[PDB]
């Protein structure tokens, strides 16, 4: 049985990526099916763009970039050291090193600017998907008090912006709204959890997770943000509303390994009938979860966006089968 490496959405919440140890696999949510997948060989790093069949493609042991309606290859270039995480957007490349980066842009593929950065061997960066705000931020530590250094970087002008005091020591985990105007970073203890305003870096939420420290694996807005998901090695997935403790708790199944990396995103809200599902009128409107985790099985939540707590499973499908 094969062993799975890597697990991420696309922009929207629309698609499951992975590469697996003989091959990759690319899904979809909502009509669950298989579009495409290739048993060529191992794999480390695999991302999408608004479909639009464009994949970003690493050996487990180079980056190649791949046009799977097509079947070929669009371009490939090298780079001195092991490449750790990129994401995607219309406008730009974005790929890091564990001491530099680059920005490339995604048409015309030439290469734009440079930035030496500090050692990150976590590899955590955080780039919005929209060209009118598109910003860029990646943990600025000193060069083994001050250890929470955010830089945020413009990839339209190619400049960086302004820098933010955001966390006591290192930055483990980012992410960014879809329209780019809110980020949030994770310290190495997850007991903060700090949302600040792009544009003025002004803090507006501050969040406590949990009791004791624990790592914290991804964390992920919302297309409204309107709430965001934290992940960790508790197995267990809180969400807070951004429109403190947390709102309401996601807990996954015991049969499940602990030792597991998931990832999760928040769609578009729903309506669901209550007839079917004893949750405990025919329609009242539901926010849908969706958990994918790396020991393989996919899961289905429904949110409560009033009442909080904990939220029922609906469904769950089995991925790599």
């Amino acid at each position: 049985s094969p062993t799975i490496n890597f697990i991420n959405f696309n922009q929207t919440g629309t698609c499951i990526s992975l590469g697996t140890s003989k091959g990759f696999k690319i899904f979809n949510c909502e009509p669950f099916g298989k579009f495409y997948s290739e048993d060529s060989g191992g794999y480390a790093i695999v991302e999408m763009l608004f479909s639009t069949s464009l994949l970003a493609l690493v050996g487990i042991g180079r980056l190649r970039i791949i046009n799977t309606k097509k079947h070929s290859i669009i371009c490939e270039v090298t780079f001195p050291t092991s490449i750790l995480s990129v994401k995607m957007n219309k406008s730009r490349l974005v790929v890091l090193l564990q001491e530099q980066i680059y920005i490339y842009d995604i048409n015309t593929m030439r290469l734009l600017h440079t930035i030496e950065t500090n050692p990150n061997p976590r590899g955590l960066m955080a780039m919005s998907p929209s060209v009118a705000n598109s910003y860029l931020v990646y943990p600025s530590p000193p060069k083994v008090i001050k250890n929470g250094d955010v830089i945020v970087f413009n990839l339209e002008t190619l400049q960086p912006t302004m820098v933010i005091e955001a966390h006591k020591g290192e930055i483990a985990a980012m992410a960014i709204s879809f329209d780019g105007t809110l980020m949030a970073t994770a310290s190495d203890k997850g007991t903060i959890i700090r949302v600040f305003d792009i544009e003025t870096g002004d803090k507006i939420y501050q969040f406590r997770r949990g009791t004791y420290a624990t790592r914290i694996y991804s964390i992920s807005f919302s297309e409204d943000s309107q709430y965001l998901a934290v992940t960790g090695s508790s197995k267990t997935v809180h969400i807070f509303k951004l429109g403190s403790r947390h709102f309401a708790s996601l807990k996954l199944p015991v049969e499940t390994n602990s030792h597991v990396m998931t990832i999760s995103s928040i769609g578009s809200p729903i309506d669901i009938d209550t007839s079917e599902y004893p949750e405990l009128e025919p329609v009242m409107k539901m926010v849908p979860i969706r958990v994918v985790s790396s020991d393989g099985y996919l899961y289905n939540f429904v949110m409560d966006p009033e009442r909080g707590g904990d939220c029922l499973i609906l469904s769950q499908y089995s991925i790599l089968m």
